[PDB]
């Protein structure tokens, strides 16, 4: 209609033009509601679940009474600059993990924030740390090289070699220190997987790849540069092409040379253990093995990103130790919330941890009580057991795997691919640009197909999917590992349904 | 030398500060710890979480509607579903607005998960505006270029070569768009005050004066142009420096010209209507006037940062409505959590808002049910009898500036001044760097003086105070709209006594 609206109406007018334009008004398990027009309660089984925030599903009982006991007790939410010994708690646990699961006895700092993003960018701050050390120790080194040289022609024990210029003494210095300090200046470079998702901040977003979502944002921060994940022979000479040198003089006996020494551009390489930007597809042990290349090679960190692959969806809990990528610095965010508050962690070697960040970096938010008590019971119900959790993902994603994979083998004409591991699984659609219906191949034009097979989904099924990946190209199957037999079961025959009508190219039955 | 997983830096300095304390409880104005023998010690709070607990900690209706959104099964994570509840929140957020501005302007609502997201929020949209401006002005120059070379090939015009130092047709109009696209790709500028505190993330850090915060990361993001507060004269001369242009052809009858045009750099101007980060100075009249001028004249939005001083703190519920600040942007955050969650809101006037930002901009955790819940329970408290909250907030800020005035005025030999409004103060120490003291001198010139007191303030009188301001040169208070007539005398006690400690240069009593 023509009434004022304060938030949401285009968000709102395209959700209900893909069939997708409903209220969920209570959420138990893997089960959504909605109200139908008599105003009776409608279950729909939930496979995004927070894009992957759930693996024990919407208000687990035990994390609703644990809240619930947290905020009678009068916890301290806003202690800010007094002890919280909770956050060296949680970062205890999560190492006491992480050494457990790859065999390595390293240590790790947490630094916690709200939100998947300003946990990246803490590791994108801190990296750049890093960055500003090497340079300063590269710039000592220039000036005492370039002290050394001036001893060496004015002394008059050696020559400039005018060789060496197209790169008079004190003249040759200055030119040289105004090229250093414009290099010095120039804004580092993030390396990144194509498709790659880390969050949508001024700072975070360079780090995404979907074209929309990122280039109208282009001019405010620090670049990436989307390493090619499937070919990565062409990544090596993609990053060679970002070699930038400083000058210095060099000294050798009685002659003098303006030389090219290597500067540190290159501030971090992120990776994420299963690529949610790119339809759940796993880094491949080639790819890890070519981004630890990369980090001995350029000396930067390489920071994982387990923002959605963390607190056990891939059936460890850390994908990283599943997938044998060894990074520097890792980020967790979705699960550690409950289902139910906000929450992130950064957690970055000790050996590599400037101090400086504990009392540089801050957030009003960030470390409060309440997030601290929820972490540490979400902690304890994926332990407990000995990691019997694990083992309950791992089996509940193996069956639900299997049935994308029985789909996909009778739907192999609309179906391209099953992607992920463990709990984290997508089915890849085939292109449908050319497709015999108007109606679909205008959808599929506009990179809306997914969103539009969703609708279907709900509609006709009672199931929420949503899409993946940056032309809506993928299907998500992310539920919580109680996801029954029966809900697996009621998931094949509603995409049986969808992909027999994709097939019969029925336009009228799946865009409204 | 034991194994340490996150604070040993931050633990360590706030020990030598006298605030290694660990508060295990918090109600209302008061937090509490545990003395050796196990037994709770009241602490009166003026922290607050840095203004987050305009109605204390854990309020009980706050609790119990927390209590009651948990067990009626709120859905947290309904992401790309309808969320009504966030159009609600605008459209009260919007009344009120109207209501204390007498302005009838329409604001649209994203939500986020912090103050410094709420403030990349606005960046980013600012960046969207500065795109649409940049689309429009390439338009009209290439529509001016293709003019130009008909009049200069069909020969009804001859190029005055006396405008050729700005850079043969084609040539001049090749070199013209080398010249232009340079310009195009330059990182923008953001326009904030000295002392500005707008979040730490990888955009908004350039946003922050304080220098240790923000010089490690110049390289990573665009910078801002601290505007000098007190003498504005000096801000046109400071802007009119940034001006930068891009190059077009002018047809004036038969005569063409290269001529330089204006280019917007600015992407936007952030203002706090009480400057958190310059020790809660309020914005002067003739300060927002030159702020109300320079957006009418680059073009860019006014965005005003209420994190702090927004939901009732200033004694309306927005302080740039109580200060007469016309912002096109207002971000908010601390209070609208209502001391338990985390919460943060853009609003963007709806003449500006562009609908692409509905769909490039998410968060996983945003708009999510239970601090949405708890912002609307927020709203209505602030909002309950007839606006009777804002005029207990206005006399408990004059009770509480009273007797911080009455300690300034016997005192003012350490006390420089009393700062900002409603129950957002502060005290000036003035400066110690020339103490007798050697450990006072010692802690006054590593920028520590404030913590020091703040230290005295707890072991002697059982009150936390944080400081304010780049060198710890302020004392903040900031606490509840319940601080009692007896908690307001307790604190006027215990300041008196710090500052005559102070004025007899007692170093083994202020210092460890
Ligand atoms: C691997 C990874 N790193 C960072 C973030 C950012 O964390 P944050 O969102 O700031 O908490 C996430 C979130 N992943 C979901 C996010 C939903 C955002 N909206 C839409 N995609 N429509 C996804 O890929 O869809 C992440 O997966
Ligand atoms: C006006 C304004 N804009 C943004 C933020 C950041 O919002 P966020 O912290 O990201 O939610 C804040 C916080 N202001 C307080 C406290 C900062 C929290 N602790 C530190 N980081 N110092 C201050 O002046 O000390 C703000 O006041």
């Amino acid at each position: 209609s023509g009434e004022p609206v304060y938030a949401d109406a285009v968000l709102n007018g395209w959700l209900t033009s893909m069939g997708l334009g409903v209220e969920y008004v209570r959420a138990e398990g893997n089960t959504v509601y909605y109200l139908d027009d008599e105003g009776r309660e409608v279950p729909v089984l939930d496979h995004a679940c927070g894009f992957g925030s759930l693996i024990f599903g919407h208000n687990h009982p035990e994390i609703i009474a644990h809240a619930k006991a947290a905020l009678d007790a009068g916890t301290v939410v806003h202690a800010q600059l007094s002890r919280q010994p909770r956050a060296n708690q949680i970062s205890r646990i999560l190492n006491d993990i992480m050494r457990r699961e790859t065999g390595r006895d390293d240590r790790y700092n947490a630094i916690f924030a709200n939100s998947g993003a300003e946990a990246n960018e803490i590791c994108m701050k801190h990296a750049e740390l890093e960055r500003q050390e090497r340079i300063t120790a590269l710039f000592a080194e220039i000036d005492a090289e370039l002290d050394t040289a001036r001893e060496a022609l004015t002394t008059g024990t050696a020559t400039l070699d005018t060789a060496s210029l197209p790169l008079d003494v004190d003249g040759v210095i200055a030119d040289i220190h105004r090229h250093n300090d414009e290099r010095r200046a120039e804004r580092p470079l993030f390396l990144t997987l194509d498709g790659s998702f880390h969050g949508k901040l001024v700072g975070s977003i360079q780090l995404t790849q979907n074209e929309p979502w990122r280039t109208p944002f282009t001019a405010l921060s620090s670049p990436a540069r989307f390493l090619p994940a499937d070919e990565p022979e062409l990544i090596g000479k993609i990053v060679e092409d970002e070699r930038r040198s400083v000058l210095t003089l060099s000294l050798d006996k009685d002659t003098v040379r303006v030389v090219e020494r290597d500067f540190p551009v290159v501030a971090a390489i992120f990776v994420e253990p299963v690529r949610g930007g790119s339809g759940m597809k796993t880094v491949t042990p080639e790819l890890a093995e070519e981004l630890h290349r990369l980090r001995d090679t350029l000396g930067c960190p390489l920071v994982v990103d387990e923002v959605q692959t963390g607190i056990g969806r891939t059936g460890a809990f850390f994908g990283s130790a599943l997938l044998g990528i060894r990074g520097d610095y890792y980020t967790l965010a979705k699960a550690i919330g409950g289902g139910i508050v906000k929450n992130s962690v950064a957690l970055i070697r000790q050996d590599r941890f400037l101090p400086a960040m504990e009392v540089i970096h801050s957030s009003t938010f960030a470390k409060d009580g309440l997030s601290a008590s929820i972490a540490l019971k979400v902690l304890e119900m994926v332990e407990a057991d000995g990691g019997r959790v694990y083992q309950r993902v791992r089996e509940r994603g193996q069956r639900l795997e299997a049935m994308l994979e029985s789909v996909r083998a009778d739907h192999s004409d609309v179906v391209s691919a099953v992607w992920g591991t463990g709990l984290m699984l997508a089915l890849e659609l085939r292109d449908q640009s050319n497709a015999t219906s108007q109606a679909i191949r205008e959808k599929a034009a506009h990179g809306f197909l997914g969103y539009v097979l969703a609708g279907f989904l709900l509609r006709e099924h009672h199931i929420r999917v949503l899409p993946a990946g940056p032309r809506s190209g993928f299907l998500r199957f992310s539920p919580s590992l109680y996801i029954t037999d029966e809900e697996i079961d009621r998931t094949e025959t509603a995409l049986r349904s969808l992909f027999t009508a994709l097939r019969d190219q029925d336009g009228d039955r799946l865009v409204l």
